[PDB]
């Protein structure tokens, strides 16, 4: 796949990880 | 070694066993 | 912006999480 597909897929997850924390802690 | 490639590679690595860490802390 | 500081502000995300996890598991 696409650099510029694997980036994008990979700053949405970072985001998503992130509000699953936030939910928690 | 450092291209944007290289360093992509392994943020998704990290970002992959992070992901799974996270299966144990929360849903 | 560029696909260069996209990256860095990913690794820069990625960074900041891993140690909040760290002190957890």
């Amino acid at each position: 796949n696409t650099i510029g597909a694997r980036l994008n897929r990979v700053e949405d997850k970072v985001t998503q990880m992130d509000q699953r924390m936030a939910l928690i802690t």
